[PDB]
């Protein structure tokens, strides 16, 4: 009896490390308001010593589950989304699922980098359809830990946060996620890259450090992929759904770069005005970014029913996709 | 579209044959050591230069090809390894990439052994959903994360990948029946490696066995695990409404043979329906039901009407259960 799913619950949650530009400029030797001109961010939150990514997660969902006034019995499954698990083994939702009190709730994590979330939910759908119960999804990453200082292009973007939605059976069609699509183009694996610790180059006594974190090799060519995978991917979702760019409650794109954002917007036809921007004050913190963004929105304006949401993002492997969701 | 079918089945394996016999004289171990108290005779591990992506391409393929699909008939892969290429990004992409699927989404599930129930019921879902074709590979290399001076772990664990192509069918009361898929993160610590995540990033000057695996109690891991897998399979059989009697082959997760002797024990379920190639191919995570898959389908083709129960356990704790019918 179950045709559609609800976001019945939103949560976010950041360490409580509040970086603001200055720092960063002052570490790579830039003039004072080099990075929001180049990157929208003004600030963004950092982890500390203390924090894991599980119990990031672990906040940002019991905010979610909380919001749902949902009983944490009737959570059957925990997706999360990150690339930067406690451990590498064994993934860090189990843990998450535990620290919540779901004791009925399968769980796994995703890697899908900055797109992650999108799969997610995705799946999640596809679950809670086909079940009928509900799914909590939660993004997150600890991403400063990943982050090479020295490399300017990466240091003043990258972010650590949580978001995370309670989804919902729902009895009634032409609602909750109308379209959807996954893409992959891995012909720019190299693009966005950490070259040690897989099973290619697993992590050896006497590594580079710099080996551990993240590169960003071609910041334009990435620019350009990441804008025209959110783009098309947003395009067939519009499509699917039969709604147009003008029929968009709110615009959440993944928040990478207010310029990537302005990019998408202007291809799509979709005023800035309709897009949910958080990237002032959270950076990107890959596939967290978009539950954030949702959990902030809806702080701000409560998702009325009917509204119309457009989700889309791009990210390392190369990975993108796009949902269109009615409330 | 009402169901799920495997149209394709393909496993893989690296090139390097590894018997008892050279595991156990690094061990200082009596002949038989790893038989008796396993029921592994051989594994296959990865050679230099070897990847995650290209074992897990060939496993893949040789399921496109089983399954006769035009590769761009592939809407999405999802890749269930705990060994990615790299820590960034996922491997799905390039393993997508390699095998030409020009259409098709891709992700890694990070489950641990029961990654491909996870995968599996997560795929049957999209396909029912959207009507479109699931290329669902598992693959794991673990013996780069063995920790060789560990008996319990350095005994067991191998490579291997193991693939199926779940494609859209329209009738009913077929393909996957019922899934269960659990969790219990009291068993979070019994099955770890304690580097590399964001826990404890790895850092100049660090062990590099802090890069391994661990396993602290693997009697209680035992125990916990057979639970896991009998509970799951109990409420499956529950929801298909089925007994264990009905069931045509029992596809265990590989873990250790005393495991699956337990799990069919408690279950009820005889040893000669159980598909076990652990006695070859070892231990490789949530390889290894999509590798047991292939191997029975090649001993003997899946026959509609044949009922098939999938169960695992692994690190976590994770687990899940499958009924499926073809
Ligand atoms: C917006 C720009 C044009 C520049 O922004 P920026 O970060 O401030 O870059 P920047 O390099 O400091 O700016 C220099 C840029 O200006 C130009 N330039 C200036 N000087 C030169 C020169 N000497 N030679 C050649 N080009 C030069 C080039 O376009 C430079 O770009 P580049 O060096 O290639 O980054 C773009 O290159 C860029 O960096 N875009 C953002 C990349 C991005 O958004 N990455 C994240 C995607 S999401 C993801 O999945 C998250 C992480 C993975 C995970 O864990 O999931
Ligand atoms: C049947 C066995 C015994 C298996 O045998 P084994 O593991 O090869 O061997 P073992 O456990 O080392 O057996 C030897 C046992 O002899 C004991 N022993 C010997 N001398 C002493 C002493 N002086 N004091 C105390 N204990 C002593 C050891 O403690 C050993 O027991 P233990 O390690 O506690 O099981 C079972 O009890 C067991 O250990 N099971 C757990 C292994 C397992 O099932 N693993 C797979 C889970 S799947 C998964 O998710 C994969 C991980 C990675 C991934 O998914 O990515």
């Amino acid at each position: 009896q179950t045709r559609s799913s609800r976001m019945a619950g939103f949560g976010h949650a950041v360490p409580a490390r509040c970086v603001d530009n200055a720092e960063i400029e002052a570490s790579l030797g830039l003039e004072a308001g080099w990075i929001e001109r180049r990157t929208g961010i003004r600030s963004r939150y950092w982890a500390e010593a203390g924090d894991t990514l599980s119990g990031l997660a672990e906040r940002a969902g019991r905010m979610a589950l909380e919001d749902a006034k949902i009983n944490a019995d009737d959570i059957a499954l925990t997706l999360l989304a990150t690339s930067t698990p406690d451990h590498l083994l064994p993934p860090s939702a189990p843990l998450l699922a535990h620290r919540l009190g779901l004791t009925r709730s399968g769980a796994i994590d995703l890697a899908g980098a900055s797109s992650g979330f999108l799969y997610a939910l995705t799946l999640a759908d596809g679950f809670v359809r086909t079940y009928g119960r509900a799914v909590l999804v939660v993004a997150a990453n600890i991403l400063s830990r990943r982050i090479n200082p020295a490399e300017r292009a990466s240091a003043v973007l990258f972010a650590d946060a949580a978001g995370a939605v309670v989804l919902t059976p729902c009895p009634e069609v032409k609602r909750g996620v109308l379209s959807a699509d996954l893409v992959a183009d891995g012909s720019g694996y190299d693009l966005i890259q950490i070259a040690a610790g897989g099973s290619s180059q697993p992590f050896s006594a006497g590594m580079i450090a710099e080996d551990a974190l993240m590169t960003m090799r071609d910041g334009r060519e990435v620019f350009s992929r990441a804008v025209a995978l959110m783009t098309n991917t947003s395009q067939r979702v519009l499509h699917e759904a039969e709604l147009t760019a003008a029929d968009i409650s709110r615009f959440v794109p993944h928040q990478a770069n207010a310029r990537m954002s302005d990019a998408v917007c202007g291809n799509l036809g979709i005023e800035r005005e309709k897009t949910v921007r958080t990237i002032g004050s959270f950076g990107n913190s890959s596939a967290a970014t978009i539950p954030l963004s949702l959990s902030i929105t809806n702080a701000e304006r409560p998702l009325a029913g009917g509204e119309t949401l457009l989700l889309t993002a791009a990210g390392a492997g190369m990975t993108g996709g796009a949902v269109v969701y009615r409330v």
